[PDB]
C-alpha cells in the first residue's frame, strides 16, 4: 500500500527537472548520498528524462515508475550494498553522461543499459561476498557457484525476475532483437562488476587505452563498457574525504560481520574482514593504491576529461597515510583507564 502511494505520486506528479535537486547535481563534485533517500526514486526518474532515454526508448511512464520502485525495493539494508549505494552508482553513470560525451564512444542503447544495469547491479545483496556464498553452501551457490561470480548472476536474475514482473517490463515494446540486446547488454555490465572480472580484464583495458579508443571494434565497446561500470560502482572514492571516510566505516561494518559469521562457522576469516586483524588505513591505502587509482587512470587516460576523478582518488589515499597515525594509542584512552588491556 505504501508501494502504491508512492506509485501513485511518481506517476502523476510529473518528473522533476535535474537542476531542483541540486545546482550541482551534475558535477563530479556532487555527493549523491546527500539526496534523502525518500527523493531518490524521483531523481531516477529526473536523470532518466534528461539523458532523453524517456522520449528516445518511449519508455510507458506506469511501467518505469513501477520498475523503479521495485529495484529499489529490491535491495536490502546492508550497511554498504544498499539501495542508497545502487543509487548513488546510477548517478556516477549520470555524470559520465553529462561530462565525458559517452555518445562520442558508445551506442545510445549501451548508454541505456549502462544506467539501468548500474541501478540493479547489486540487486538483494546479503552483505557477503562470493566467497561466503561458497563457504556457507548457501542457495545462491548451489545455482551458480560453477560459473562464478555467484552474487553478480543473482543480481542479474533478480532484475530479469523484475522485468518478468507484470507491470514492471520498462522493454517489453522493443523489438525482439533489441530485446535480446539489452538483456545481453545487462548481463555483460553486471557481471562486470565483479572485481574478479576486472582484474582479469585489466591488460585488456590498458592495451586498449594504449593504442586508442576504435568505436568501430566491438570489443573496444565491451571493455569500455566493463570499465565505466567498475568506475560507477567504485565512484564514492571519487569525493572528497568525509565521503570516503563514511564510506569505509559502512564497508568495514559489513566486512566485520561477515567475519564474525565466518569465525562462528569455525573459518579464518580474510584479514581485511575481521575486526580483530583489520588495519584500516593500510587496507584503504591498499584498495586505493592497487585497484581504484589504476581504475581511474585509465578513465583518465580515455577520457581527459576525468582528470579530476584520479586526482581526487589519489589524493584520498594521500589522506589515509596522514591519518593513519592517529589509530595508535597515544597517551591514556580518554576515560584514564587501561581496562581495555585485560
Ligand atoms: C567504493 C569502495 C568499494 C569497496 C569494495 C571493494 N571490494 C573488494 O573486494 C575489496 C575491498 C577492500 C579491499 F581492500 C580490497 F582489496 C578489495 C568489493 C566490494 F566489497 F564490493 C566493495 N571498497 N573497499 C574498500 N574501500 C572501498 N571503496
Ligand atoms: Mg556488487
Ligand atoms: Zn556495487
Amino acid at each position: 500500500s505504501a508501494m502504491d502511494d508512492e506509485y501513485t505520486k511518481l506517476l502523476h506528479d510529473g518528473i522533476q527537472p535535474v537542476a531542483a535537486i541540486d545546482s550541482n547535481f551534475a558535477s563530479f563534485t556532487y555527493t549523491p548520498r546527500s539526496l534523502p533517500e525518500d527523493d531518490t526514486s524521483m531523481a531516477i526518474l529526473s536523470m532518466l528524462q534528461d539523458m532523453n532515454f524517456i522520449n528516445n526508448y518511449k519508455i510507458d511512464c506506469p511501467t518505469l515508475a513501477r520498475f523503479c520502485l521495485m529495484v529499489k525495493k529490491g535491495y536490502r539494508d546492508p550497511p554498504y550494498h544498499n539501495w542508497m549505494h545502487a543509487f548513488s552508482v546510477s548517478h556516477f553513470c549520470y555524470l559520465l553522461y553529462k561530462n565525458l560525451e559517452l555518445t562520442n564512444y558508445l551506442e545510445d542503447i549501451e548508454i541505456f543499459a549502462l544506467f539501468i544495469s548500474c541501478m540493479c547491479h547489486d540487486l538483494d545483496h546479503r552483505g557477503t561476498n562470493n566467497s561466503f556464498q561458497v563457504a556457507s553452501k548457501s542457495v545462491l551457490a548451489a545455482l551458480y557457484s560453477s560459473e562464478g561470480s555467484v552474487m553478480e548472476r543473482h543480481h542479474f536474475a533478480q532484475a530479469i525476475a523484475i522485468l518478468n514482473t507484470h507491470g514492471c517490463n520498462i522493454f517489453d515494446h522493443f523489438s525482439r532483437k533489441d530485446y535480446q540486446r539489452m538483456l545481453d547488454l545487462m548481463r555483460d555490465i553486471i557481471l562486470a562488476t565483479d572485481l574478479a572480472h576486472h582484474l582479469r580484464i585489466f591488460k585488456d583495458l590498458q592495451k586498449m587505452a594504449e593504442v586508442g579508443y576504435d568505436r568501430n571494434n566491438k570489443q573496444h565497446h565491451r571493455l569500455l563498457l566493463c570499465l565505466l561500470m567498475t568506475s560507477c560502482d567504485l565512484s564514492d572514492q571519487t569525493k572528497g574525504w568525509k565521503t570516503t571516510r563514511k564510506i569505509a566505516e559502512l564497508i568495514y561494518k559489513e566486512f566485520f560481520s561477515q567475519g564474525d559469521l565466518e569465525k562462528a562457522m569455525g573459518n579464518r576469516p580474510m584479514e581485511m574482514m575481521d575486526r580483530e586483524k583489520a588495519y584500516i588505513p593500510e587496507l584503504q591505502i591498499s584498495f586505493m593504491e592497487h585497484i581504484a587509482m589504476p581504475i581511474y587512470k585509465l578513465l583518465q587516460d580515455l577520457f581527459p576529461k576525468a582528470a579530476e576523478l584520479y586526482e581526487r582518488v589519489a589524493s584520498n589515499r594521500e589522506h589515509w597515510t596522514k591519518v593513519s597515525h592517529k589509530f595508535t594509542i597515544r597517551g591514556l584512552p580518554s576515560n584514564n583507564s587501561l581496562d581495555f588491556l585485560d
